[PDB]
């Protein structure tokens, strides 16, 4: 999981996307 983040950017930056996405 972690799309969320790139589709998001600086929203989806977070603990979440911090360990479930390499994105932010």
């Amino acid at each position: 999981v972690g799309e969320r983040c790139c589709k998001n950017g600086k929203r989806g930056c977070g603990r979440w996307c911090r360990d479930h996405s390499r994105c932010c």
